[PDB]
């Protein structure tokens, strides 16, 4: 896999699980992850072993904002907490609301 943009969703494929984590640069990501705490770390360290891919998923729907104002935004939530649990589709959901805009 040639690296990612930044902005660009990655789906880590888990047994049993889809983490989703949207890619910032450098071999950073930023994602969810158990104390949810919005994190930044390194796709190698996140992924494992685990297969992953960029699946910009909505892209033919909906227009990715700026790369800048995507980057803004999930470096303001890294460290934050969220009000929902770890589940595949949350993960997505996330991620897509970094990408595309909360709509």
């Amino acid at each position: 896999i040639p690296e990612p943009k930044p902005g660009d969703l990655i789906e880590i494929f888990r047994p049993f699980y889809r983490h989703w984590a949207i890619y910032v640069g450098d071999g950073y990501v930023v994602h969810l992850a158990p104390p949810a705490i919005v994190k930044k770390e390194l796709l190698y360290d996140v992924a494992g072993s685990d297969k992953y891919q960029v699946n910009n998923k909505h892209d033919d729907k909906y227009s990715p904002l700026p790369c800048s104002k995507i980057i803004q935004r999930a470096e303001e939530l890294v460290g934050q907490e969220v009000l929902y649990k770890l589940t595949s589709e949350n993960c997505e959901h996330f991620v897509n609301e970094l990408r595309y805009g909360v709509a």
